[PDB]
């Protein structure tokens, strides 16, 4: 795209407030972002705010969110099609011009960890170049678990391709694929996918801890054997809604934008592989590192 | 296959009748009938009764059927393997010969959301070629969520490659993707495994309602993210079992041949994209539309 | 490899014995074996103990595993990684050079069926040309089906591509997909992962029996659709955890390196096949069959 040539638009924060008990104003960015996908390799994605996957959205369940994007792309319209919110498509999900901004309001009323996405046609471009992310929605009564729990994460996996190559989206394999972390607390780690940069600086964990991780398979293409190296997963909550509850499997199944929340014990000090388990995948970027202390 | 060039069999309607309170009659032709699958693009597709996705048929948990399947293919061997019922398969799913009948009997005990297909070797030929389709048995004590459905539909993903060609079927990605609906009801739809039907004629609801699909993924080959863009499921059994009961899904992952029943609130008027969330699939044909008015 | 022109290491038992009422002692080798797993295809496969999936291994819940891996490899180092246990990667799972052993201990403390790998990276390598298996941890108080079955067998799924090439297992669709099956008790088959055996040299079972399947995928890529022609699951515990108890299913979705256990009943004689539904890796290998006699 002419129009992207040397663009570069720096990162900007989420803007987040709450307005009322149940009401909260969210404000995000579509912009064109350098990123660091793997050693040396610079893709010119497409994002909210700059970060992609975008940044961490998390909202209680009940929440009526008033979104706002505004659109820094100089050519291409973008939108927001958030999995946790119900809403018409066709009125509420729709495009906001280059230059422009749109507002659109629509409730969350349940539990989980949802992909969010542009939606803009074709939405695999728009997927593809980077414009997904995840949401979060807290169950107004927990999990039945919460008590057991002395430290939490976010992890997302997804794929890069050839750049905004239609055909490699459609037909080819992934170049690569990706783990990120974003940040649920001061201190936390808030990364993109990349094929390093959760290996060069792991997650933290000390000896004994149960570890809940809140994750999200965006894809866009594939589905992802998710599993921790060294542990079993105690309890595992399909798309984080918490009647959806297992126990004891050594990996969870993620279709492609399916969510799960995950909780494990790391009984010794060690670094613990992070994997999606179809080791093509892994091998091509996504397997990140738990380092466990005393 | 020179015996079939020119060929186009017209569709034949399924036949089906009660004979008994646990005993139903059913009747289907194996035909090679011309298939418009996408804008241009015709297949000659080996078909159930001239449809690919083949005719829905609906039982009761409990039935015994007895099928019969007339072979109007001019060369090559047809069978039928339901997935819904106890059989022996080297004695029941058994071949029958071009020009010939076959009649089998077998039961159907368990509810849900099962594929038929062809099981004449090689299995693959035959299901590609378009010899697949969806059994619904309907449970005896119902779902537990029943009272609360206001409206239903059917729904089949399946996939289509290069024409007759086992290479492609065996190493090659689809080339396109596509849902399908049947009729539940009379006024119902009943279409093709195409690219655009359910694009230019939508499936209807009304603001407010609650809407079940009986969905199953055919295949051959792929895995199905099931969504609906702008809602969550509030309730999913899988295969159809109502055992099987997940809460505030936002996609369910369907095996190949896996189905499932799921339910969904249709909150605004509007169109809402139905989706496998594998947008390379997505974006090879696989989206439908639910036209939801006031 | 140079070192392993023209090596052809004999298989070696697996050597097993309890220690203790919650302690086990397991040995086993990393050797270099030619298996056939396609007719006139050998592939010199990286193994443990010279098959490939490696032994079958069943340790009760609760016990310790000592662990010993002696390294027959002339020149790459291996190392065991069991999804069953708690343990830390770094510490536990690490390699053992060529020619030399080295023991690790650690807690298999959940039920279920688990895959066993090498660790050693590329990890995707190690279990491309061979090094995986499965171990099953029998629940304390059992299943709740367990008075109701009649008959067991353990059935395991892979893939094999072109002979240790990397790019081809990161980028390729499989060559062939596969199953095997390992003994529980004297007079079960025990097989290598191959195209034919268990066509040729079907698994038996009697009229009227429920059949329990352990089963578990171990990819390295593929996830699997895993059915029973003629019959539908009765029950099915996902990852072989007992609380992950899912009923009438027809098909079960695993992840790469997800197990199950699933039971069925056989109503009638005949031959039944057991296939990955994912038709492209059936045609290529993974059909099975269960012979039932009266
Ligand atoms: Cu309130
Ligand atoms: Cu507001
Ligand atoms: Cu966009
Ligand atoms: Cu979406
Ligand atoms: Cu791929
Ligand atoms: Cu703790
Ligand atoms: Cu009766
Ligand atoms: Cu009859
Ligand atoms: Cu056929
Ligand atoms: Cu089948
Ligand atoms: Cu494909
Ligand atoms: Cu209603
Ligand atoms: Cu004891
Ligand atoms: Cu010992
Ligand atoms: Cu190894
Ligand atoms: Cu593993
Ligand atoms: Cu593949
Ligand atoms: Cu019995």
């Amino acid at each position: 795209i002419a129009a992207h040539k040397g663009v570069n638009q720096a990162p900007v924060p989420l803007k987040m407030e709450r307005v009322g008990p149940h009401d909260v104003h969210i404000e995000m960015t579509a912009q064109i972002t350098d990123i660091e996908i793997d050693k040396g390799k610079i893709y010119k994605a497409w994002t909210f705010n700059g970060q992609a996957p975008g940044p961490l959205v998390v909202v209680n369940e009940g929440d009526t969110i008033h979104f706002t994007l505004k659109n820094m792309d100089p050519v291409v319209p973008h939108s927001m099609d958030f999995h946790a919110v119900h809403a018409s498509p066709s009125k509420d999900f729709i495009d906001v011009m280059p230059n422009k901004s749109g507002t659109f309001t629509y409730p969350a009323n349940k539990p989980g960890v949802f992909m969010y996405h542009c939606g803009t046609k074709p939405v695999l471009q728009h997927i593809a170049n980077g414009m997904h992310g995840v949401i979060i929605v807290k169950p107004k009564n927990g999990y039945p678990t919460d008590k057991e729990v002395d430290r939490e994460y976010v992890l997302i996996q997804n794929e890069w391709y050839k750049y905004n190559d239609m055909n490699d989206f459609q037909n080819g394999v992934p170049s690569y694929v990706v783990f990120s972390s974003k940040a649920l607390k001061p201190g936390d780690p808030n990364t993109n996918g990349d094929t390093f940069t959760l290996k060069e600086k792991p997650l933290l964990a000390k000896v004994g801890e149960k570890i809940r991780l809140y994750i999200n398979n965006v894809g866009p293409n594939e589905v992802s054997s998710f599993h921790v190296v060294g542990t079993v997963f105690d309890d595992v909550y399909l798309d984080g809604n918490p009647n959806n509850h297992l126990q004891g499997m050594q990996t969870v199944m993620l279709p492609a934008s399916g969510g799960a929340v995950v909780e494990f014990t790391v009984t010794r000090p060690g670094t613990y592989p992070i994997v999606t388990h179809q080791f093509n995948h892994a091998q091509k970027g996504a397997v990140a590192m738990l380092k466990v202390t005393e």
